[PDB]
């Protein structure tokens, strides 16, 4: 099934590796296409014939437990657009350890493998890692931040939009996560490529193949296109404090004599601070209690009140066509990424991810939480005690002071917030373009309420 073919290819590449070495094959006669067919026919018929054993992350009575989770409840995908395909991942979050997966609906009928193999946009699941996790990591927003949902157009001239809306005004980063606001996703980019920063240097750390980092949609998951497995290592890198481990399911191949083939090393990466990820889990663990875009927290409290009250935090994704959902889920121990959709690309119905996948998703939590009843955990995610906390403006997400609003001095005052920051100084002193992003006109508007209520 998935498991023996997903581990036979991973075994035999390492085998690849071992065996050129072991023959001193240069990295240029490796370049030969018959030398490598050569290696890769050497590899499988060594694994075949040659009585190695492959030691795997895989926990069996919870991958036993995932298969039987999806045989008992994929149905539950199933959403009058045909019979709707599934991929899900469980990592460890210490460890990068693969503990189980679903590959499918059912080998026996459809063997694409959709946790490894099948490459889909993670859409709105992108904004977390690529704009906002990397903003704050930047100092250049904190929890509290406002950003700019007014209207505004892709460089295409085409309106950015949220379902059927154009956008609203200003909001706080909270709100943005919370609904998955597109606009505000979009301005965040915005500003990291005015300046300057290296987002390709955070993404490669994780793993990700992302072609052209330009892309004003990249937020968006527009040119992106990643694999169940690998996105849940982005989403473990955040839960884990920020820090990646490189997903695996082979540990170690060794011969029948014990000599070792192939050992995994871990390579610990700190890619966000830690001030950053544990703000990052904060605001994600809002976007499920809010339930606005997934009904995730009311499924499993429903089927596991108990594993209900760990420590969930996630994030969902639509692709624009309704083509792909994703639902990204951690406890502070385990991330369990989730991917639905059809192998020909064709639409699922408008709540498969909000409502469908959601209830799938809580059956397999609550399956794996009984074959393993610690695995979830207790523990919570907690700020890091580096995080700065700023008193700011509920209103501007910045400290309060004067502005120049018509030409005019304004004492901007009103009600405060705790913001929590991952820089040295925290939050700023108010200024006019308090916001990310926004249009001289929509300045005017916001300023205009603003100071309405002074
Ligand atoms: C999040 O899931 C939001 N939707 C998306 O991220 C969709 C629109 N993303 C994609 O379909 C990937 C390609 C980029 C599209 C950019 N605009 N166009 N065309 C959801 C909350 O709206
Ligand atoms: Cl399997
Ligand atoms: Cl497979
Ligand atoms: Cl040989
Ligand atoms: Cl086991
Ligand atoms: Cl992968
Ligand atoms: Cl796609
Ligand atoms: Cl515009
Ligand atoms: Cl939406
Ligand atoms: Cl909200
Ligand atoms: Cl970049
Ligand atoms: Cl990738
Ligand atoms: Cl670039
Ligand atoms: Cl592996
Ligand atoms: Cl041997
Ligand atoms: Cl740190
Ligand atoms: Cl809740
Ligand atoms: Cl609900
Ligand atoms: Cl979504
Ligand atoms: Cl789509
Ligand atoms: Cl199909
Ligand atoms: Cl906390
Ligand atoms: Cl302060
Ligand atoms: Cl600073
Ligand atoms: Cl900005
Ligand atoms: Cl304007």
């Amino acid at each position: 099934d998935y498991l023996y073919f997903t581990t036979l290819a991973e075994a035999q590449e390492r085998m690849y590796d071992y065996l050129a070495q072991r023959d001193n094959v240069s990295a240029k006669e490796l370049k030969n296409e018959a030398t490598q067919k050569f290696y890769r026919d050497l590899a499988a018929k060594e694994i075949e014939n040659g009585g190695y054993k492959i030691t795997t992350t895989i926990d069996q009575k919870i991958h036993s437990a995932m298969q039987s989770a999806v045989a008992d409840y994929g149905y539950l995908l199933d959403d009058g657009t045909g019979r709707v395909e599934v991929g899900n991942v469980l990592m460890d979050n210490q460890t990068g350890a693969i503990l189980g997966f679903v590959g499918g609906r059912n080998y026996q009928e459809n063997q694409n493998n959709h946790a490894f193999d099948t490459k889909r946009s993670p859409a709105s699941t992108t904004k977390p890692l690529l704009a906002y996790g990397i903003a704050i990591d930047q100092g250049l927003m904190g929890s509290e931040t406002i950003l700019s949902n007014y209207p505004t157009n892709f460089a295409n001239g085409n309106p950015i939009m949220y379902a059927n809306s154009k956008g609203t005004g200003m909001m706080t980063l909270g709100e943005a996560l919370n609904y998955s606001w597109n606009i505000p996703a979009y301005w965040t980019y915005r500003m990291l490529r005015e300046n300057g920063v290296d987002v390709k240097g955070y993404m490669e750390k994780m793993g990700y193949e992302i072609p052209e980092y330009g892309i004003e949609s990249l937020p968006m998951g527009g040119g992106i296109e990643v694999t169940v497995a690998q996105h849940t290592n982005g989403y473990q890198t955040l839960a884990n404090n920020g820090v990646y481990h490189q997903k695996h399911v082979i540990s170690k191949i060794e011969a029948a004599d014990g000599r070792v083939v192939y050992e995994y090393q871990d390579k610990p990466v700190q890619v966000y601070s830690k001030a950053t990820a544990t703000i990052m889990q904060g605001l994600l663990r809002e976007v499920l209690s809010s339930r606005v875009t997934t009904t995730f927290k009311s499924n499993l409290t429903s089927l596991n009140p108990t594993l209900a009250n760990a420590d969930w935090i996630g994030k969902t994704g639509t692709t624009g066509q309704d083509e792909n959902m994703w639902l990204m889920l951690s406890t502070p121990r385990l991330t369990l990424g989730g991917w639905i959709g059809h192998d020909d690309n064709h639409s699922l119905s408008q709540q498969a991810g909000y409502s469908n996948n959601s209830n799938y998703m809580a059956h397999l939590v609550n399956a794996i939480q009984q074959a393993s009843p610690s695995i979830w955990g207790n523990e919570r995610f907690a700020l890091d005690p580096s995080v700065v906390k700023s008193e700011v403006l509920k209103s501007t997400g910045q400290k309060p002071g004067k502005v120049s609003v018509e030409g005019k001095e304004v004492e901007v005052t009103g009600s405060t917030v705790t913001s929590y920051w991952a820089n040295k100084s925290g939050a700023p002193a108010t200024s006019y373009r308090f916001a990310i992003g926004g249009s001289d006109a929509d300045y005017q508007n916001a300023w205009s309420s603003i100071v309405g209520s002074l």
